[PDB]
């Protein structure tokens, strides 16, 4: 599990760090249960400190979509 | 999913962070898969500073005996 080392870039695009994180999930076999506690935890855990906060700031539970909203 | 909000505390023994944080995972009824991967990713992330180190040391894949054994 090398997940742990998926971290958004300082000037990287939000959307560029979920291509990168999904993709590792794919390699890795994870369930489609395990994507979304991932989406949940380590997806907001390992974004920039901007984003990181905005995402915090979203609550538990946003889409994946409104995620990329409240950090394009 | 408030699994995010259980961290290791500063002088916290790492038995006890263990059982907060699988404590966590049952009420929101984690599979067994779920719990594999929270082990090698956000239970390692949310450790205190020494011990987060000594876990990202032992590299991915230890079991959860040996890295009560590694912090100690």
């Amino acid at each position: 599990t090398s997940i742990l080392d998926i971290r958004q870039g300082p000037k990287e695009p939000f959307r560029d760090y979920v291509d990168r994180f999904y993709k590792t999930l794919r390699a890795e076999q994870a369930s489609q249960e395990v994507k979304n506690w991932m989406t949940e935890t380590l997806l907001v855990q390992n974004a920039n400190p901007d984003c990181k906060t905005i995402l915090k700031a979203l609550g538990p539970g946003a889409t994946l979509e409104e995620m990329m909203t409240a950090c394009q």
